[PDB]
Formats: structure tokens, sequence, C-alpha cells
């Protein structure tokens, strides 16, 4: 098949997974991915951008998916996991935001495990 077609099929999968993370709610109906959605405004969180070198938020990922910016799942994985790592690096694995990010990763690995079959069928038309 044609690469842009492939990259669109993938994009659709990446958007579903990423929407699952953004929308993800605990039994308590509160959105765990909320802290991950927007990068703190530079002007009053100058200390953030000193601790994080390669900052990324879910809104940006969500935006780039729609473009076909992610041509492989590794590039996607890399971006999604960087947003989680940056969160733990800044708030601490033990903070309430790390307890959350931790749990969101599990969600991420399940949705990624489940998509894996479709992702292989696409990539393996090369």
């Amino acid at each position: 098949s044609m690469e842009v077609a492939r990259a669109a099929r993938l994009a659709q999968i990446f958007k579903e997974i990423c929407d699952g993370i953004i929308s993800y709610k605990d039994s308590s109906r509160q959105a765990l991915a909320a802290p991950l959605l927007n990068l703190p405004p530079k002007k009053k969180n100058a200390d953030y951008y000193e601790k994080i070198s390669d900052p990324l938020d879910l809104i940006t990922i969500e935006k780039q998916i729609l473009t076909g910016y992610y041509k492989t799942v590794e590039a996607f994985d890399a971006d999604m996991l960087k947003v989680f790592r940056n969160a733990e690096k800044y708030y601490g694995r033990k903070s309430p935001v790390g307890r959350d990010v931790c749990r969101l990763r599990k969600a991420y690995y399940n949705a990624r495990h489940e998509a894996s079959a479709q992702i292989d069928e696409i990539v393996g038309e090369t």
C-alpha cells in the first residue's frame, strides 16, 4: 500500500489511544491525564523549563497525530512516554501526579498491546 494511506490508518489508531489517555477517569470521575494536557506557561513556571529539557504536552501530541507527523509507532511511543517521564521527573514518582502518571502508563501499555495486531498488519504491507 501507499505510505500516506498507511500513515493515516496509523494516525487513526494513535488518536484512539491518545484519546483514551486524555479521557481516562478513575472510578472517582476525575481526569487523571489533566495535569499532562498543557505545558505550564513559561512566564510563571521558569523553574519547569530549567528542570525539563525536552518538554511536551498531550495537546501537542494530539495535534501532531492529525498531521500524520507520526510515521512509526516508535515515534509515537517515544513522545507519549516522554510526556510521562517529564511528569515524574518534575513532580516525583511519589507525588499525586506521579501516582496518576504511573497508572496512566498501565492504561497506555494495554491500549498499545491491543492495537499491536492492527499496527503490524499495516506496517507489514511495506
